[PDB]
RNA sequence: GGGUUCAUCAGGGCUAAAGAGUGCAGAGUUACUUAGUUCACUGCAGACUUGACGAACCC
């Protein structure tokens, strides 16, 4: 599944992300937008090994376990499958805890590209919420 | 058997213009979509139009 931009937007906002850690919803749509093209079946492999899964891009070596990354952590204790899912549930609740560990968005490279003091209201705009 | 009108039903769109999309009022199953005051779902209304069993009158 691709979600739509609004689509994805009111999903997002259903399950908490609207201003969690101070950013305001459009951060998190734009995000996906950059990370995955709003891609829930996304995948990239890494050279030291990790892919990165789903809609938001999260790492096999820290965060999700697909038994194939060397020095899996598992920090989100979810097997990276659950990121490659339309129901957005594991995403959401697994970029929560990255979120929160530290460098707020920061840790979305695509976020700080492409996103970081932009207008990312503009990614909410004409969704129904 | 056809016209005018009427009655009880069934169905079909249409509801200024513009606009991909808005008849009016709700809703929210993420479906559709460029998201939407315009969109899946639920009421309700008007002018039509088609069909069915008919009635009055006219040809
Ligand atoms: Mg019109
Ligand atoms: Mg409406
Ligand atoms: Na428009």
């Amino acid at each position: 599944k691709v979600f739509g931009r609004c689509e994805l937007a009111a999903a997002m906002k259903r399950h908490g992300l609207d201003n969690y850690r101070g950013y305001s919803l459009g951060n998190w749509v734009c995000a996906a937008k950059f990370e995955s093209n709003f891609n829930t079946q996304a995948t990239n492999r890494n050279t030291d090994g990790s892919t990165d899964y789903g809609i938001l891009q999260i790492n096999s070596r820290w965060w999700c376990n697909d038994g194939r990354t060397p020095g899996s952590r598992n920090l989100c204790n979810i097997p990276c499958s659950a990121l490659l899912s339309s129901d957005i549930t594991a995403s959401v609740n697994c970029a929560k805890k990255i979120v929160s560990d530290g460098n707020g968005m920061n840790a979305w490279v695509a976020w700080r590209n492409r996103c970081k003091g932009t207008d990312v209201q503009a990614w909410i705009r004409g969704c129904r919420l």
